[PDB]
């Protein structure tokens, strides 16, 4: 392989007594709007380049999974009111109340066969499904459907959250979060600064593809942010990687939502292929120094480990082929 040969022409470890034991380092900054997938990418590095999440670890996320599910159903139910949606069967109107009774009596996330029932019956309702399917009209968790459909398993008294349950969680992050992991004998120091560094090695910029029909426009606020980044002088010598994330939700959304909601001038077919290609182009086009700087775009499903591993392996080769010389030995 070419990246292997590239690595091989370095002579800097020879300048260190025990240089063959030295640590080559890669400072990687993770950027993107809130909920673009940054924290999930961080968890996937744990999962892929470390042990991941142990049973004991996953167990710590149970109330978060419960918290997420609860918030998800309450958001849909509360939406029905503002959107004026009727329950498919008006018996549900009594469970809706029960949801607020059970939720309104706890400080923390929980699950009971009782609550499980109320939520199952509500989720199964046509009117609720009608509200759910109109989610671009209100604030709703991305994993809402994921959890809601697996209620039975999640509800089980002796339920243990899977790694995926852990990756699907929405957790309030505050501050920079730094993760260290080794991949290909490269010691990465990964920094997630939150959607809210003059010489970083590479930058992975996350974009939630599914935010397109969310109705300044969401997609455009991310475009505005990516413009600032890839064009910033500090990042001139930094590998700019673009993760057009949530391709799974976008694949299912573009089916019934037109890209024109986001890009009014879009005239291509409303297909996953053309619509996604358009978005990439829209972003890579913000690059001023095209002659000089290249943007590395990858369509990702951050909650899909295989995809993230595949994509990260690719991302990593680009760093070796393009930035190793700027990478220090410690
Ligand atoms: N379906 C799907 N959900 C995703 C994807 N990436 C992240 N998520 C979910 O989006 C939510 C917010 O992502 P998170 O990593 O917390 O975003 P951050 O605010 O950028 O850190 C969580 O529920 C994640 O599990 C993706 O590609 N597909």
């Amino acid at each position: 392989d070419k990246a292997a040969v590239e690595r091989s022409k370095m002579i800097d470890r020879n300048l260190r007594e025990d240089g063959e034991k030295a640590a080559r380092e890669v400072k990687l900054l993770l950027l993107g709007a809130v909920e673009s997938g940054k924290s999930t990418i961080v968890k996937q590095m744990k999962i892929i380049h470390e042990a991941g999440y142990s049973e004991e670890e996953c167990k710590q996320y149970k109330a978060v999974v419960y918290s997420n599910t609860i918030q998800s159903i309450i958001a849909i139910i509360r939406a029905m009111g503002r959107l004026k949606i009727d329950f498919g069967d008006a018996a549900r109107a009594d469970d809706a109340r029960q949801l607020f009774v059970l939720a309104g009596a706890a400080e923390e996330g929980f699950m009971t066969a009782e609550l499980a029932g109320v939520i199952k019956r509500l989720w199964k309702d046509s009117g609720v499904q009608a509200c759910f399917n109109r989610s671009r009209e209100y604030q709703l968790n991305d994993s809402a459907a994921y959890y809601l459909n697996d209620l039975d398993r999640i509800a089980q008294p002796n339920y243990i959250p899977t790694q995926q349950d852990v990756l699907r969680t929405r957790v309030k992050t505050t501050g920079i979060v730094e993760t260290h992991f080794t991949f290909k004998d490269l010691h990465f120091k990964m920094f997630d600064v939150g959607g809210q560094f003059e010489g970083v090695t590479a930058i992975i910029f996350c974009v939630a593809l599914s935010d397109y029909d969310l109705v300044m426009n969401r997609m455009h606020e991310s475009m505005k942010l990516f413009d600032s980044i890839c064009n910033n002088k500090w990042f001139t010598d930094t590998s700019i990687i673009l993760f057009l994330n949530k391709k799974d939700l976008f694949e299912e959304k573009i089916k019934k939502s037109p890209l024109t909601i986001c890009y009014p001038e879009y005239a291509g077919s409303n297909t996953y292929e053309e619509a996604a290609a358009y978005i990439q182009c829209q972003f890579e086009d913000l690059n001023k120094r095209k002659d000089t700087k290249e943007i590395y775009t990858h369509f990702t499903c951050a909650t899909d480990t295989k995809n993230v591993q595949f994509v990260f392996d690719a991302v990593t080769d680009v760093i070796i082929k393009n930035n190793l010389k700027d990478c220090g030995l410690f």
